[PDB]
């Protein structure tokens, strides 16, 4: 069964794949994901898993 970390990342992946979401800016999505309890590293992992890679620095800059 999945760890809580795995559940967060999986939920994020399914989110980032939605067609409406894909049209929403990166910054809004990153703030959203942080509101669901994802760390910057977990957010960065989800973006890579869907083939929309972002640097960790980019995600950190949004969250700062
Ligand atoms: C920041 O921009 C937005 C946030 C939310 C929504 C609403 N839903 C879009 C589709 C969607 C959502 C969610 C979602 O919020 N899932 C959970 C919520 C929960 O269980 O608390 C979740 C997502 C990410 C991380 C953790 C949990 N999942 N999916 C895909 C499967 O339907 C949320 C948006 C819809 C259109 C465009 C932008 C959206």
């Amino acid at each position: 069964t999945h760890s809580e970390r795995e559940k967060r990342v999986s939920n994020a992946v399914e989110f980032l794949l939605d067609s409406r979401v894909r049209r929403t800016p990166t910054s809004s999505k990153v703030h959203f994901l942080k509101s669901k309890g994802l760390s910057a590293e977990e957010i960065c992992e989800a973006f890579t898993k869907v083939g929309q890679p972002k640097t960790l620095n980019e995600i950190k800059r949004i969250l700062s």
